[PDB]
């Protein structure tokens, strides 16, 4: 078996190797990639998303997230409290402002030690979750815009044609900005691409030991979980990894810097932050192995998760059982 450890591995294609992205992916699987439940891909020295990011200013950010956090320094939840609007201009100036910046640090490893410490006190402003892509169209290697559509993934193993659309998301970060403990909706990938600025440090537990960490947060977080059979997909919690390491849980760390992609891979919880005024660009995929990741997913039904409208067809056909119920938590 390849990487028994599941450690996470890190990949330096070649521009030859960066043409065909399901191979590409199918290859890191070969070698154990996806039993750490995260990868980091570097890309060949040729390649550029795009030519400058010199103009990206007038992006709006219409609902910037205020993640406001309750609870003690490793064990925590936060809240989104909306904001007003804000161009990426205006948004960049305000990560950049004495309130919001980051401190002074020696590496990332004194970083990460200060944002354990303190994130609770504090209230960073978060604009996550914006359609639309900054890779060019003529980027036609690993363009998160132009990837193969989940709908089509499953047409192609399963035969059913399904209604829904699958394109990607902006991000927009300052220090402190906190991703919370999940696995993607469906238990799908997720591919991540920092375009530009400070650093992103992951955490993740690997697939095979995705209900260790689920056992923890029932224990973390007990009306949380009294309240929903799987409470992680409201996306709002956190484990410190001096909580994960006290109690047991198998995780792995790594930080992941401008120019560079992240693979989450099915059923894979991962949490991080970031170190600074940053955008990264991700959306989901889907190969052959994740149908049956999919048809076992958990699922939120307490209403909170409400997701979007391509998840339907996916529960509908994958776990018509639960679809009924699934649905009533939709509506
Ligand atoms: O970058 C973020 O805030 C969160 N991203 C992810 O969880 C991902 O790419 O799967
Ligand atoms: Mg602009
Ligand atoms: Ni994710
Ligand atoms: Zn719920």
């Amino acid at each position: 078996a390849q990487n028994p450890n599941c450690n996470i591995m890190i990949f330096h294609p070649t521009k030859e190797e960066f043409n065909d992205f399901d191979k590409y992916i199918a290859y890191m699987e070969s070698q154990g990639a996806h039993r750490a439940g995260l990868a980091k891909i570097i890309p060949p020295k040729e390649w550029k998303a795009r030519e400058t990011y010199d103009n990206i200013s007038e992006i709006l950010i219409a609902t910037p997230l205020q993640q406001v956090a309750s609870g003690r320094a490793g064990v925590f939840t936060q809240y989104h409290k909306k904001k007003k609007a804000m161009t990426v201009g205006e948004y960049r100036h305000l990560a950049n402002s004495k309130k919001y910046q980051t401190p002074p640090h020696q590496n990332f490893e004194d970083l990460e030690r200060k944002y354990w410490k303190n994130r609770i006190y504090n209230s960073p402003i978060y604009g996550a979750d914006i359609s639309g892509s900054l890779f060019d169209e003529n980027t036609k290697q690993w363009n998160l815009g132009h990837l193969g559509t989940i709908q089509d993934l499953l047409e192609k193993e399963c035969g059913v044609v399904i209604e829904g659309v699958n394109t990607p998301y902006l991000y927009f970060g300052m220090w402190k900005t906190t991703f919370a403990w999940h696995t993607e909706d469906m238990d799908l990938y997720s591919i991540n691409y920092l375009h530009l600025g400070e650093p992103k440090t992951w955490y993740v537990v690997p697939p095979e030991h995705g209900q260790r960490l689920e056992r923890l947060a029932r224990e973390l977080f007990p009306g949380s979980s009294r309240g929903c059979g799987a409470f992680l997909r409201h996306k709002v919690a956190l484990i410190s990894p001096t909580v994960l390491k006290e109690n047991g849980i198998p995780f792995n760390r790594i930080t992941q810097e401008a120019g560079e992609f992240m693979v989450t891979f099915p059923y894979g919880y991962h949490a991080g932050f970031n170190h600074g005024f940053n955008c990264a660009e991700a959306i989901n995929f889907a190969t052959p192995r994740w149908i049956d990741y999919g048809k076992m997913a958990s699922q939120c039904s307490c209403g909170e998760a409400r997701v979007t409208f391509s998840m339907d067809a996916f529960v509908r056909i994958l776990q018509p059982e639960r679809y009924d119920l699934w649905k009533r938590g939709q509506d």
